[PDB]
């Protein structure tokens, strides 16, 4: 298997996994460089969408399509299609900063922002220094301690074979159905002219300053609202209660059952659920 493969090839399994029926919407890889973003039915967008570390805006694909909506999903630096910078910086005070010109431009009508991870905390951010961009927010499994926790823990490169990077990201979670983890690993990756493969994303040397974060969530006036994987270990109910302790309209904690970090992964149809709820109907 060779691949000169559209990277929209595999939407079908993406409405299947969203038990959506229908025509697949309307889709576009779009770019203000520095950074690109996939475009969704518009002629949009009511919401905006960061992934997490180590991912790239392909993990809302099925998230996207089985909600009704038009939507911006973005690659975040150092992911994706978005440029790397080699001072290691991918650090959601550094993303807010670059994206917040973009999506000014694209998407510059957004009704809500939903951040996993790395992403989460940029739309914290990004909702402190640029309120008029960010109506409501969604985070799903992170906390800014929870991301520092993370960070702390975990302090501590080319393929002969796309299969190889398979068999890695397999080990990572031999749990999952393969057709899904090499759908991942597809957007995730691209092919040299060596006929070697390697990760589209960049290796993080450099998570942010954690605490002016927590000062940004004291200043922001943007209700929060939590996702959690009920399986994931990655958030506490401690972490839980200091978000709502220290933010100004927490909505509450979704706990989605059978689910681990990577909750639009792991369990999107309920991540649907949610994000329909908190779009007021």
């Amino acid at each position: 298997e060779l691949t000169g493969l559209d990277e929209f090839a595999l939407l079908a399994e993406n409405a299947e996994q969203a038990g959506v029926n229908g025509p697949l919407p309307e889709v576009e890889r779009v770019q203000a460089g520095a950074i690109s973003a996939l475009r969704w039915g518009g002629s949009a967008p009511r919401v905006i969408f960061l992934h997490g570390g180590g991912q790239n805006a392909h993990t809302w694909d099925t998230v996207i399509v089985g909600l009704g909506e038009p939507a911006l999903a973005v690659d975040l630096p150092g992911h994706g299609h978005s440029a790397w910078r080699e001072d290691g910086n991918y650090s959601p005070q550094l993303n807010s900063e670059t994206l917040a010109p973009v999506l000014r431009e694209l998407a510059p009508g957004a009704e809500f922002v939903v951040g996993m991870s790395l992403g989460g905390l940029t739309a914290i951010r990004l909702a402190a220094m640029a309120p008029d961009l960010v109506g409501e927010l969604v985070l799903v499994d992170v906390t800014p301690s929870a991301l520092q926790r993370h960070a702390e823990l975990t302090a501590e490169r080319e393929f002969p074979s796309f299969q190889a990077m398979l068999d890695l990201t397999i080990a990572a979670a031999p749990h999952r159905d393969v057709k899904s983890l090499r759908r991942g690993v597809f957007h995730n990756s691209r092919r040299l002219d060596n006929g070697n493969w390697v990760w589209r994303y960049d290796a993080i040397r450099t998570f942010g300053d954690f605490a002016g974060l927590w000062d940004d969530v004291d200043a922001l006036s943007a209700p929060i609202t939590l996702v959690r994987g009920g399986s994931s270990g990655f958030v506490t109910d401690q972490d839980t209660a200091e978000l709502h302790r220290r933010a100004t309209h927490f909505r509450g904690v979704h706990i989605v059952e059978k689910s681990g970090h990577s909750v639009q992964s792991d369990q999107p149809r309920a991540l649907i659920e949610i994000v329909r709820g908190v779009l007021d109907t």
